[PDB]
C-alpha cells in the first residue's frame, strides 16, 4: 500500500472528505491528496490574520504593543483569553497569542478590526503570492463551513505553501517570523490533531482549525530531530451540518504521510 493508497483507505472509511497537502523542505517533494480543492479554513485563517498585522510591525516599531481596549460587547461565541481582560486592553501581540494559542475568536475580531476588514486580510495573502486564500466573514460566521461555498476558504497546498513561506521562508523579516514560530510551537489546542500522529519529541508548531459540517482542521511546521522540516496541511469536512470533529483522522493522516522521516 503506497502513501495515495492509504489515504485513499483512510478517507473512504472517514465518512468525509480528506485534504492534505505535505512539503518536505528537504527537496520540496510533496505528497498531495485533494490538494488543490477547496476547504473552510475556519481558525486556521487567523495565522493569516496574525501574520498580516506581523507584516504591518516591520514598519512600525510600536504596533506590536499598542493597546487595544476590550469591552464586553466585543465578546462573541469563544473568548477563553479575551474575557479575561474586559474593561482592561490587550495588546496586538497579546491578541496575535491569545489567537493563535487558544483559537480565541475575540481576538481575531480585533486582529481583523486592526487591519480593516477580512478583505484586508485577503489582500495580505496575495501579496504573499497565495492566489487562492479568501476572508470574507469575521468570527464566527467564517465558520459555517457550507460544503461548496467559497466564503473563507483555501486548499491544502496554498495554505501549505504560503505557511512554509510565512515560518521558514520569504513572507516575513526575521524577527517577525521568529515570532510566528514562537506562537505557533506554544499552541495548546493541537494536542489531538496532526500532533497525535507524530513522534512525541518532535518540535512542532501549528494552528487547528473547527467548524460546522463537521470540519476538522490543522496546519504545522514540523522540525525531525535529524531531517529538513516539513510543512503539513490537513483539512476535513464532512457531508452533515451538525457532524463531530474528527481531529483523529488529522492524526491518521499525519502518521501516513510522515512515515520514514
Amino acid at each position: 500500500n503506497s502513501v495515495q493508497q492509504q489515504l485513499e483507505a483512510l478517507e473512504k472509511s472517514s465518512g468525509g472528505r480528506l485534504g492534505v497537502a505535505l512539503i518536505n523542505t528537504a527537496d520540496n517533494s510533496q505528497i498531495l491528496y485533494r490538494a488543490d480543492e477547496r476547504f473552510a479554513m475556519c481558525s486556521t485563517s487567523k495565522v493569516m490574520a496574525a501574520a498580516a498585522v506581523l507584516k504591518q510591525s516591520e514598519s512600525d516599531k510600536h504596533l506590536l504593543n499598542q493597546r487595544v481596549e476590550i469591552k464586553k460587547s466585543d465578546l462573541v461565541n469563544y473568548n477563553p483569553i479575551a474575557e479575561k481582560h474586559v474593561n482592561g486592553t490587550m495588546t496586538l501581540a497579546e491578541l496575535g497569542a491569545a489567537a493563535l494559542q487558544y483559537s480565541d475568536n475575540t481576538a481575531m475580531n480585533k486582529l481583523i478590526a486592526h487591519l480593516g476588514g477580512p478583505d484586508k486580510v485577503t489582500a495580505f495573502a496575495r501579496s504573499l503570492g497565495d492566489e487562492t486564500f479568501r476572508l470574507d466573514r469575521t468570527e464566527p460566521t467564517l465558520n459555517t463551513a457550507i460544503p461548496g461555498d467559497p466564503r473563507d476558504t483555501t486548499t491544502p497546498l496554498a495554505m501549505a505553501q504560503t505557511l512554509k513561506n510565512l515560518t521558514l521562508g520569504k513572507a516575513l523579516a526575521e524577527t517577525q517570523r521568529a515570532q510566528l514560530v514562537t506562537w505557533l510551537k506554544g499552541n495548546t489546542t493541537g494536542s489531538a490533531s496532526i500532533r497525535a500522529g507524530l513522534p512525541k519529541s518532535w518540535v512542532v508548531g501549528d494552528k487547528t482549525g473547527s467548524g460546522d459540517y463537521g470540519t476538522t482542521n490543522d496546519i504545522a511546521v514540523i522540525w525531525p530531530e535529524n531531517h529538513a522540516p516539513l510543512v503539513l496541511v490537513t483539512y476535513f469536512t464532512q457531508p452533515e451540518q451538525k457532524a463531530e470533529r474528527r481531529r483523529d483522522i488529522l492524526a491518521a493522516a499525519a502518521k501516513i504521510v510522515t512515515h520514514g522521516f
